[PDB]
């Protein structure tokens, strides 16, 4: 019998130059950089050009890049047409998943895979998702889309466009360590799933699309959602004594693991003694937690990740402090995901990149044990 | 070091009990019948229905399971208005991924996962989607869609909607035994694409989304409308003795070879002495080549594939008979690849409901080759 490799579990698909995932020492290098390091002085769009280039951006380079950056957000009328067709109660994931699917279908160089076309495709795709996230939530409120502005960053931009007033310089700030944060991460499921579609020969557009349905679920980039829906599920509260937060924290927790459910925001596959990103996110979470004045965040916080400890001795991921950090933000719950993706668009184009520049089909067989064959009568 | 299993090539990744692909007898079983015995007495519907349901329908079950096919294939008014927001010059798998997504996202039960709400979406997306592929055909035809017709099958209902006319019973007949070719086959890579988000616990349009991206390539299904392509790029013409398309399909297969370019339609990851369906979607072509009396088709078609053999000793797969049989049947070239996946469908949401019964999340890992460690400037 063959070795069957469920979830391909402790299996290395290929080789990558993009990242360095590594659970013993808990860290992870963005093309030879620690994450920790580039979260704390650069700014997402250097990591942007990062992760595409192999090497930080001189000078100018950031100039040139920066450049093409702000001038390619604007929402095409035929992405916002779709959005429209979709209703404002849908998932913001599907809503997002359209919108590239009709990004990738207009293109004008749909077909064309060569390493500049896929750079081309890939900078302007980071460059005008973030509208199709911030026209997302507000449709949902019932308010009109707001263009992108060039003198904003990336960042500042985004917070700009979804709420229509610019961001305090702490906000804007611990925003753009969150995109760092969910730039890139090896073979995840959403990664890899991009990889395969490529490896067919696929296009960039394509290999997105299917990226971001594979992120939108709960075992995936869907937990940060989940998150703060578990926190919106037990009572938010203020005042109420740390016991409350604790007790009730531990108890939705304990009523949980008792039935068997997995809470979000705890685990990893790779990761088992904890997230490289944690400590980060939860630095940025706390920086929110003083800028908005809301301590009464950590009680449930603090509560359920140590229950969870207690209980089954699992960490939380980098989605446990990222859900909280953008409610205080004021972002609706249903937009987490999409907010991963406009990330980890730089880590999902790079690695299609890599898989056409290197590419060999991936196909894995199946163990049949099904019905022995019959003769159709 | 670690073993790279670059492509997972011979890496056994899940059991199944939907197909069983062997490369030494060039067998496949759907649900343990043999595929050649279903496509000599079977319509598609019975094997879409044995598919999900791992049995062959009694009379009463088919009924019930084609009175559902024919009332849901109707195509959705936002599905229409999104196509028509695509260029009629875009890809038509473009077309078939928007489609999808907009269909998911609108979907009343998008967010169910459970057997029943799966199985409900998998029926009604088989129905829906020929509406998708014969509307995209006709509106670059400038022409309208054509409504659904509840007195006509799967098959005859689909060159309807296409066509305008109804196909004689041969081209019905050959159009029905390549959706039952094309319906299963264990872990390629847009099924393979399909549990991997669904792995994520992401639901089933999210999953067919992105299989959608990765059977677009020329390494995948791609391979039916290239090989076409490639036929156009030698003369098709007629009464050139078999030499002209004999020596001329060398020659074009010598220019591609001495390239180090692939022939399309030829070579398999897992059949290594030809594939299973071949024979039968050849008995298709040459009823197809009798019916509209066009045995020029042969002599490109046998020219290449003995000149392939000679070379390279390699045998055509599926793709290689199934595109000439398309386009004598009338279809566009571009549609090639939208017609797999109508026939496709059943299988890919056979294995997504078998995943989430079933589920691990597929993260596999990656061995780093990029920059050493670095400190940020
Ligand atoms: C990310 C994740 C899939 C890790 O992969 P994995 O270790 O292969 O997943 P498994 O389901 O096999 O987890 C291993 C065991 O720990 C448990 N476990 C893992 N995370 C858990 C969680 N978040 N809540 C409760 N139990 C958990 C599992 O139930 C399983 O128990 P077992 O002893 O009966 O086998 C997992 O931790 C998870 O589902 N987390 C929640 C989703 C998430 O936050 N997204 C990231
Ligand atoms: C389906 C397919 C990917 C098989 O998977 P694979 O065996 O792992 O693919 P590889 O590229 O490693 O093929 C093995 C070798 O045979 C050659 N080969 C495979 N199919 C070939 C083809 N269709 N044309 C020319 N050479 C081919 C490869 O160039 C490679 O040569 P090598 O001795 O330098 O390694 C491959 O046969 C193919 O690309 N076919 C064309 C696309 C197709 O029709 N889709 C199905």
């Amino acid at each position: 019998e063959p070795t069957i490799h469920k979830g391909l579990a402790g299996v290395t698909a290929d080789v990558t130059a993009i990242s360095k995932v590594n659970s013993d020492t808990n860290s992870l290098l963005y093309r030879g950089y620690p994450v920790q390091e580039l979260a704390a002085k650069c700014s997402f769009e250097q990591v942007a050009y990062l992760l595409w280039n192999s090497e930080l951006p001189n000078d100018s380079e950031l100039k040139a890049f920066v450049n093409f950056e702000r001038s390619h957000r604007k929402l095409d009328e035929n992405v916002k047409g779709a959005i429209d067709l979709l209703s404002t109660a849908c998932h913001p994931m599907d809503v997002a998943r359209t919108a590239v699917s009709v990004l990738g279908a207009n293109h004008a160089r749909a077909q064309d895979s060569s390493p500049e076309a896929n750079l081309e495709k890939a900078m302007s795709l980071l460059a005008t998702f973030p509208s199709v996230v911030a026209y997302d939530q507000r449709r949902r409120r019932g308010e009109e889309l707001i263009e992108p502005r060039e003198d904003l960053d990336y960042s500042a931009n985004f917070l700009w466009m979804t709420f229509g007033e610019e961001a305090a310089p702490e906000v804007v700030e611990a925003f753009n360590v969150s995109m760092i944060l969910y730039a890139e991460h090896s073979f995840n499921a959403s990664t890899f799933t991009a990889r395969v579609i490529t490896s067919t020969l696929a296009d960039l557009h394509s290999a997105v699309t299917g990226a971001i349905g594979a992120l939108k679920g709960p075992l995936h980039g869907g937990a940060n959602e989940a998150v703060m829906h578990t926190f919106e599920e037990i009572g938010i509260r203020k005042d109420e004594s740390l016991d409350e937060a604790a007790t009730r924290s531990k108890a939705w927790m304990v009523d949980a693991l008792a039935q068997k459910k997995k809470v979000m925001g705890f685990g990893h596959r790779v990761y088992k003694n904890g997230d490289s990103r944690v400590p980060t996110m939860k630095s940025a979470l706390d920086a929110m937690i003083k800028h908005y004045d809301r301590p009464e965040m950590l009680g449930l916080y603090n509560g359920l990740e140590a229950a969870m400890e207690e209980a089954k001795q699992i960490k939380p991921n980098l989605d446990y402090p990222a859900g909280p950090t953008y409610n205080l933000m004021g972002f609706d719950t249903e937009m987490f995901t999409p907010l991963f993706i406009a990330a980890r668009i730089t880590g999902w184009t790079a690695h299609i990149m890599e898989q056409v520049a290197d590419n060999a089909l991936i196909r894995p067989l199946s163990e049949y044990n099904g019905p022995e064959q019959r003769q159709v009568p």
